[PDB]
């Protein structure tokens, strides 16, 4: 049987139409063939596949089997194992999506692809048993094992094959449909991640040692030094020396590591703004130092913009404000830039300054917190920000006790102590803010056991109370029970709850950290990408950048490279080869394992038996 | 026979050889100081400081210690979680510290009490020492407070806080005080016990082999301990001027024997390695399938020669 001779787009058809009307592929097929009935010879046509395939993926099936809008019913597949192993992946039918994985000529990115859609087909499988089994595709597994393999062989067409354009996927590369995937087991595989390094470290070597490339960074002159060594490959002595500038310059680390020295710049210069520079309103006039923050964080709302909206040329822009704001951090980013508006704005004003200086007080925190998101990207302290954000439930459940427990114990003794202050403000101080203060250490007992009240003015009535004119005396009838309660709350809280919670986190600590591991480098290939095409100015200077990006467009990649035609075919039959010797491992493994073996022998042992028992009749016949 | 700058390089190499020096340099400088007048008490300080040093030296002196000595590779190794929670500590306390003091003293021009309310105060927040007196105006004290900048720079009154949003800082003392003394605290005494339980066992191992070196260092020291040690100095001097149980030459027959013998023990070495290879399930296993093979064959033709008669 010919495959490309057997596979015609008709046939195709013929195949997705015979569904088996019980799985989740026909109800999705169905939904979209109401749909487009909705919106107006076979019962499931091309654009049902089409827009489910458009579900799943959203980018890569375009032009799949619109281009031609259906092809020629009688024309075969330009790529029949691709839409097999799709006809078959949409199913959930994995053996048969495995042997056509095994003979098609893109693995990496058809694994990947096949992962994506099982994971994205697990919410909506309403059978346990098919829900489970589709959490358990494996698919991500091949196309780890297949490029560890690749990577084994070569190392070096590895990269290529990484970062190349597939055609059978519509120019999609293998790391793009890893992160459509959100295959985070890839990207921690060694091979990625080493591509990830070299691109981090650009033209220098990645063994360069972090104090060296500091110094460097401090003394620029340095850099046309043998300090930091180099990766290989009138007028000229000028271009030579503009390309080593420009080589060390442009490397991705070494604008990371500015945007860190510059934001520290700018945590100081706010720090002094608002701490010794921060004159009265406009009348007096804001300092100058306040108004190189404003343009600064002007500057910084530029390139925030910028990296988040103008990197992509095609895509919604309702679609583009839901995908920045799903962030956490860039909900943090809008607090901050809102804080800072609004502190401008009141303090631009004379009846309103103090209330600016507070939300700019606030603002601080704000971007100082911000600082650990621009940290993030560190070797060493990234996963210790993953732990940290998995620790936040734990905190939660602890934070649940406490403030049952609290809300008792405090209540309960202003009830006790101080029956009649009607001052709310008081009554919430002494009910929640003091046995919360209790946790630290603070027992303040000379408010809580009579033997140590201090013999101060007190006043009993009410009217003085609420004047302020004297401390309301509390009350001393049952200070026995004050002190007990006093004592079990501080035994429950400063002992059980606290101990509990360093239990939980040492518990989740351990439980976490390898996954934390993964998912820091998955984070990091995508905090890579975006310092790809970051211009190299740190921030105020960026706005040079930016500038000079506009007027380019106005008058107008290492990674996703595209190439030649020879080069993309040799890459594909590397690629088609070591797929088939890592197939070959697989099987010769699975035949020399001890239970194949045991089989073997077993099936052998009886066949010879009853052979030989025959043979022992005939010999016994004569 | 060894370079003069290789030994000097070798000797820089080490951490502790790098606090020796530091201790022996101090110590100089602060002699220097104390024989002057003018710098008496700068030379009191240096030597207050190199006590400290050689105190902290009193812990390489007892690495070789049996029990101690796993415990110091431990320490030196949860030097690195200490140094995460120190980042993380110190990006939460600049945060809370400038706020709290834009928020309350915000008119304050003196540097040194700008640095101590930013950043000694929260610190010290961590060990138990939060002074409400001067965070909540409920228990602020009726003192004598100025709000001139003049005056406050003079120090003749000490700054008015200002109350303005007290809430504010109220609300933001509690919840740094949450974050530091809960989250921080814990999941560093949580990276301590993982670091512990993946560290110890590789610990003992390079304590074993640290305890190697400090016993050959050991075997040439003079058996005099300081300040006698000089004795012992002069008495070796004097001997080279005038002219080892590890590292020893033996003769030729023994050497010779110790040779075979080492070679017999490599051969029986092998051969108790080869024989638990063929006597392995697996192997056992491989070789009963082929013979089961070639078996299957041979009796199938010895039964077709058995039917043709
Ligand atoms: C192992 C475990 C640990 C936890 C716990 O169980 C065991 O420990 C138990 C110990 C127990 C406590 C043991 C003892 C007591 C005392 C008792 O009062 C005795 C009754 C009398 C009658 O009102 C009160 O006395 C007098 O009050 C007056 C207040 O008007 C004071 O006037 C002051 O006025 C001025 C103050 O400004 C100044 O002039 C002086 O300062 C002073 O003159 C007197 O000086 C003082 O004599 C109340 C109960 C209490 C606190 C126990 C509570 C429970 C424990 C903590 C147990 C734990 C489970
Ligand atoms: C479970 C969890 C724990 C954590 C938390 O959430 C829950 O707890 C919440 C509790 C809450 C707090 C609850 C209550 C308050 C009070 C409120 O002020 C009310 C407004 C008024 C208006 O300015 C201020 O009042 C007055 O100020 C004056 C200062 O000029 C005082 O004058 C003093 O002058 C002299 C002082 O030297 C002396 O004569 C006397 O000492 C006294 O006369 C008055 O006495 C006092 O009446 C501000 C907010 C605050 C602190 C809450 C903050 C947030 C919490 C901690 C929650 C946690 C998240
Ligand atoms: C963590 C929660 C947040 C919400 C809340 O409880 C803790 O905060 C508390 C702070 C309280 C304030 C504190 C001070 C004053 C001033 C006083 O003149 C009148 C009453 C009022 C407004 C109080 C009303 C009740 C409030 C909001 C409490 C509220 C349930
Ligand atoms: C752990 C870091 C070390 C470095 C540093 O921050 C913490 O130490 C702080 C101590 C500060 C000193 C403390 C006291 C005074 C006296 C005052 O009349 C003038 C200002 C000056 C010199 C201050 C300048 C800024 C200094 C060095 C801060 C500096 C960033
Ligand atoms: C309390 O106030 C009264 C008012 O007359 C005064 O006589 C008395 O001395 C005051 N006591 C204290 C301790 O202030
Ligand atoms: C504060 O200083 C003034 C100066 O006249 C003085 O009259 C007053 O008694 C002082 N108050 C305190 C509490 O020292």
């Amino acid at each position: 049987v010919n495959i490309k001779q057997f596979l015609t787009y008709g046939r195709l058809q013929e195949l997705y139409c015979s569904v088996s009307e019980k799985n989740l592929l026909h109800t999705l097929l169905l939904k979209k063939n109401q749909e487009r009935q909705a919106q107006l010879k076979f019962r499931f046509t091309f654009h049902e596949v089409s827009k489910v395939l458009k579900d799943f993926l959203d980018d890569t099936c375009k032009g799949f089997y619109q281009k031609l809008n259906l092809p020629d019913m009688d024309r075969r597949c330009e790529h029949p194992w691709r839409d097999l192993f799709l006809w078959a992946i949409l199913q959930n039918r994995q053996e048969m999506a495995n042997y056509f994985w095994a003979m098609g000529p893109e693995a990496v990115a058809a694994a990947l692809v096949g992962c994506k859609i099982m994971k994205e087909m697990a919410h909506l499988a309403t059978e346990a048993e098919s829900a489970r089994s589709m959490k358990n595709a494996k698919y991500e597994q091949f196309a780890m094992d297949l490029f560890s393999e690749c990577y084994s062989n070569s190392e070096d067409r590895a990269y290529s094959l990484l970062v190349r354009k597939t055609c059978c996927w519509s120019k999609a590369t293998v790391l793009n449909i890893a992160t459509l995937a959100e295959a985070k087991c890839f990207f921690a595989h060694d091979g990625v991640q080493a591509l990830l390094t070299k691109v981090w470290w650009g033209a220098m070597r990645t063994d360069t040692s972090i104090s060296r490339l500091v110094l460097t960074f401090f003394i620029p002159p340095l850099v046309w030094t043998s300090l930091i060594k180099f990766n290989p490959e009138s007028a000229t002595f000028i271009r030579v020396v503009l390309r080593r500038w420009n080589r060390f310059w442009s490397a991705p680390v070494t604008v990371f590591m500015g945007n860190v020295i510059m934001y520290f710049a700018f945590l100081i210069l706010f720090s002094y703004v608002l701490l010794l520079d921060f004159r009265p309103p406009p009348p007096y006039g804001p300092s100058a130092a306040e108004i190189i923050l404003y343009f600064w964080v002007f500057t910084l709302v530029l390139e925030e913009i910028r990296q988040s909206f103008f990197t992509d040329e095609d895509m919604s822009i309702l679609k583009k404000m839901k995908l920045y704001v799903e962030d956490n951090w860039n909900k943090c980013d809008m607090v901050a830039i809102s804080l800072f508006v609004v502190g401008l704005s009141c303090r631009m004003a004379m009846s309103t300054y103090e209330a600016g200086r507070t939300v700019l007080a606030l603002d601080f925190m704000v971007f100082t917190l911000r600082l650990i998101h621009i940290f993030a990207i560190h070797k060493q302290l990234g996963p210790k920000i993953i732990i940290v954000e998995r620790m936040i439930k734990d905190v939660f459940f602890f934070l649940f006790f406490l403030s049952v427990w609290l809300i008792a114990y405090g209540v309960t003794t202003q009830a006790l102590l101080h029956p009649n202050d009607p001052r709310i403000d008081w009554v919430f101080r002494r009910a929640l803010y003091r046995p919360y203060l209790h946790i630290f250490g603070q027992i303040p007992l000379e408010e809580i056991d009579a033997a140590k009240m201090p013999d101060d003015n007190c006043t009993t009535d009410v009217q003085e109370i609420i004047l302020g004119t004297l401390p309301p005396c509390p009350n001393i009838y049952a200070n026995w029970l004050v002190i007990l309660l006093l004592v079990i709350y501080l035994l429950v809280t400063n002992v059980l709850l606290l101990n509990l919670l360093i239990a939980m986190f040492s518990y989740t600590f351990q439980v976490v950290q390898e996954n934390a591991d993964i998912f820091w480098k998955f984070q990091r290939y995508n905090l890579i990408v975006e310092y790809h095409s970051r211009p190299a100015l740190a921030p105020p200077f960026i706005i040079i950048s930016h500038i000079t990006q506009a007027l380019l467009s106005f008058i107008k990649d290492l990674l996703e490279r595209e190439l030649p035609s020879g080069l993309d075919q040799k890459l594909m039959t590397w690629e088609t080869v070591q797929k088939e010797n890592y197939l070959a491992k697989l099987e010769h493994e699975h035949r020399e394992s001890s239970g194949e073996r045991l089989r073997y022998t077993s099936s052998k042992v009886q066949t010879l038996l009853r052979m030989v028992g025959g043979f022992k009749d005939q010999e016994k016949r004569m």
